[PDB]
C-alpha cells in the first residue's frame, strides 16, 4: 500500500513529470495510492490525472503531507526552502557531484530524517541508469537538426534559424519540420543524408525515428556506433553528410571526429552540426569547433569556416523540453518498472544501491 | 501503398502471426492495405483482424494473389508444395544454414522469379537482428522453473513436473504459476533465489518479468550478464541458488558455468535449471549436465548426482509456443518499424541486405 504524491515542478519553464496519467493509472491498478499536486506548469491537464484516479491535492501541499507519503518530483527544489525534510523523496537533487550548496540541500534531509533517492542514480546491476531522457532530446535534436539544414536552403546566411519554442505533442513537431523539409525541396536540395554517430544508444534511437517520422530516406541515414569509429577520427564521412549528430555517452578520451582545417574545405557539404551529447566543456569533446552553448531562443551558433557553405552547429543542453509530453511520458514508462518495486525498497537492489549512495554522501558532511 | 498479405499458418501446432491484429492497426494507418488469411490453426481470433481493418480471405489465397502483394508469413512452407514461388515473401524459410532441402525450397524461388526476405537475416547495421522472440522465450522458461522449482516442495522424487499446454495469454500462466508458488511456501520452503546469466537480454527481461509478477522478491532475482562472468566459470553461486536460468547468447567458447562436480554436494541447494538458450549440441555449452531436449510433454529431464537434492533440468526449444498471443505482439511489434520502411525495400539496408543474402544463396544452386 504505497503512497505516492506527485510534486508540482517549480522550476521556471519546466513543463515535464516524473509521472504521467498513464503510469498513474498503471500505478493504481498495481494497488498504489497516489496524490497529484495542481500545476498549472504541467504539460499535462490535471484533468488527465483525476480520469486515471489521482487524489488531486493543491500546489505545495507536499510540504504539510504525513511523512508516509513518498514525494516524487523531477527536478530540484527551491533555494528559498530551508526547512527540514521529513519524507523519503525521488527527484534528481543535483547534489551528488559537488554543485555549489549540495551541502545545504543535504542538510535539510539529515536534518528531516528523511530520504533522496535520486532519479540520477537509479541504475540497473551494470551501472546503466534505468529513466533517461535520451530518446526525446534526440528526436528534438534532429528535428532541429532538419529545420536548420533547410532554412539553410530557403534563406540567405545573413540569417539564423528562429528562436524555437516547444511542442505540445509530437505530431505538431513532425508537422513543422515536415513543412519546412518540403520547402527546401522545392529549391532543388538534394535530400540530405544524415550521419548520427552513437546510433544504437536512446538519443540516436529517438534521432533515428525522428528522420523517418519526417521522411528522410532510411539509406540516407547513415548509423555509426562504436565499431563504425574505432580506428578513429576524423572522419571523411563527417564533411561529406549534410546533417551531423552526434549522440554518444563520452567517457574514455578518443581522437576528435573532425576539426577545422578538415572542414574548411569548399567540397565540404555539411551544414549542420548537432551536438545531442554537447560535451563542450570537456577536453576530450570530439567536436572542438564551437564553443556556445546554444538555447532556444537562439538555437544554433555559425562555425567560422574559410572555405565550403555556412555551417552551424546546434548545441541545447535541453533537448528534450522541446516535447515535455513525450519526454515525460518514455521517462515514466522506463521508471516504472522500478517503481512497482517500491513496496520492496528496504530490500530491492535499484533502490537499495540509491539510498546507499545517499548514505555515502551525507557521510560527506 | 504497399500491399501486406497475412497467410494462415500451416505448420503443425504453430499458433503465432507474424502480424497481430494491433500491428495491423498500425501498418493501416500508415496507408498499408493487408489482406488476413483465416486461419484454424492461429491464436488470434479473425474478428480481431477484421476489426482492425484487414479485408478477410480464405486460408490459402497468397497461391493465387496477385504479384503486387508481399506475402507475410512466420514459419516454412510445407516440404510437399511445389509449385513455383512468384512473391515477394517475408517469413523464416531456414534454407540458408544448408538444412536438408535448402535447394528444393531456392528452386521454388528460382523457378518463380520471387524473393525471400528471410525474417531470421533482418538485422541492423551492427548486426543484430531486428526481430526475434526472446521475451517470451524467457518468460515462459522462468514460470516453467518456478514451477518445476515448486512441485519439488509439494510431492515427491519419483514424481515429475506434469505435460503443459500452450495459454491463451498470460494472466493465465501467471495464475497457475502463482497458485503452485503459493502451495510450495505452505511447506516451508525457502523463497527461492533465481540467478539469471544473460539477464539484459530479451530472455533474461523476459525471466525477470515473469518472476516479479509471481512475487518473487527482486532482491532473490540475481541479475548476471557479461560483466558478472569475465572472471570466468565454474560459479559456487551456481549451486547456491534454488533456480539457474541461462539466456546468454553463445559466441565463442567460454569456460563453463558449473559442472556435475560442483553438483555433487550435500549442500546444494540447486533443484531446477531452465537453459533457455538449449545449447545442447554446441561444443561451447557452458551448462554440460544434461543431454537431452526436453518438450512440452515431458518437460523436466532428471540429472542425476551422487549427493543432494533432486535436480532437473528443462531445455524445451520452442518456449515461446506455450503464450503464442504474446510472443507474437512482442515479435510483431519490433518487425514493425522495419516493415514500415518496405516501400524503401529497394534501397533501405535492412532489405536489401536481406535480399543480398538470397541472391547469395541462390547463385548457390
Ligand atoms: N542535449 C540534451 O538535451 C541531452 C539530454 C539528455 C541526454 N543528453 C546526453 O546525450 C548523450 C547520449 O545520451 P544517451 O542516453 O543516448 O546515451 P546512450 O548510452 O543510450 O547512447 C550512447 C551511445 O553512443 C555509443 N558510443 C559511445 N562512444 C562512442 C564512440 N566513440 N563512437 C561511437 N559510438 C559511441 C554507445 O555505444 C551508445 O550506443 C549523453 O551525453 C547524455 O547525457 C543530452
Ligand atoms: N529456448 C527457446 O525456446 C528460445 C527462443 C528464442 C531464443 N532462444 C535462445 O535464447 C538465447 C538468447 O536469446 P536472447 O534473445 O535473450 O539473446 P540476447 O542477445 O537478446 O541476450 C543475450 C544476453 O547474453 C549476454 N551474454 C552473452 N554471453 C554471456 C556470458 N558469457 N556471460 C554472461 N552473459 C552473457 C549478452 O550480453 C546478452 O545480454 C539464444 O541462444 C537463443 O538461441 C531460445
Ligand atoms: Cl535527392
Amino acid at each position: 500500500a504505497v503512497t505516492l504524491h506527485l510534486r508540482a515542478e517549480t522550476k521556471p519553464l519546466e513543463a515535464r513529470a516524473a509521472l504521467t496519467p498513464t503510469t498513474v493509472k498503471k500505478l493504481i491498478a498495481k494497488g498504489f495510492k497516489i496524490y497529484v499536486e495542481d500545476s498549472p506548469q504541467s504539460t499535462f491537464n490535471i484533468n488527465e490525472y483525476r480520469q486515471a484516479g489521482a487524489i488531486i491535492v493543491p500546489a505545495g501541499s507536499w510540504k504539510t503531507a504525513p511523512r508516509d507519503r513518498i514525494i516524487i518530483g523531477l527536478k530540484e527544489m527551491p533555494e528559498t526552502d530551508t526547512f527540514p525534510l521529513v519524507h523519503e523523496h525521488i527527484q534528481f537533487a543535483h547534489c551528488y557531484k559537488d554543485q555549489a550548496g549540495w551541502q545545504n540541500v543535504l542538510m535539510r534531509f539529515i536534518k528531516g530524517h528523511g530520504t533522496l533517492y535520486d532519479l540520477e542514480f537509479l541504475e540497473n546491476d551494470q551501472g546503466r541508469r534505468v529513466a533517461a531522457f535520451g530518446f526525446y532530446a534526440g528526436f528534438a535534436g534532429a528535428a532541429l537538426g532538419v529545420r536548420d539544414w533547410a532554412f539553410k536552403q530557403t534563406h540567405s546566411d545573413d540569417e539564423d534559424l528562429p528562436a524555437v519554442s516547444p511542442y505540445p505533442n509530437e505530431k505538431a513537431l513532425v508537422k513543422d519540420v515536415t513543412k519546412d523539409y518540403k520547402e527546401a525541396l522545392a529549391t532543388g536540395a538534394r535530400k540530405p543524408t544524415v550521419l548520427i554517430i552513437g546510433a544504437l544508444g536512446r538519443s540516436g534511437s529517438g534521432a533515428i525515428d525522428l528522420l523517418h517520422k519526417v521522411g528522410i530516406p532510411d539509406a540516407n541515414i547513415l548509423k555509426w556506433d562504436i565499431k563504425e569509429t574505432s580506428r578513429g577520427g576524423p572522419f571523411d564521412e563527417i564533411p561529406q553528410a549534410d546533417i551531423f549528430i552526434n549522440c554518444i555517452y563520452l567517457s574514455k578520451p578518443i581522437a576528435p571526429f573532425t576539426n577545422m582545417e578538415k572542414l574548411n574545405n569548399p567540397n565540404r557539404r555539411l551544414r549542420t552540426v548537432v551536438d545531442v551529447s554537447a560535451d563542450t566543456t570537456n577536453p576530450h569533446n570530439p567536436i572542438p569547433i564551437y564553443t556556445v552553448a546554444t538555447v532556444f531562443n537562439k538555437p544554433t551558433v555559425l562555425v567560422p569556416t574559410t572555405a565550403g557553405p555556412k555551417l552551424s552547429v546546434i548545441s541545447i543542453d535541453h533537448l528534450p523540453s522541446l516535447l515535455p509530453r513525450e519526454a515525460s511520458e518514455f521517462f515514466s514508462h522506463d521508471l516504472l518498472p522500478s517503481l512497482e518495486l517500491l513496496p520492496q525498497r528496504k530490500t530491492a537492489p535499484v533502490w537499495v544501491r540509491a539510498k546507499k549512495l545517499f548514505d555515502r554522501h551525507c557521510a560527506r558532511v
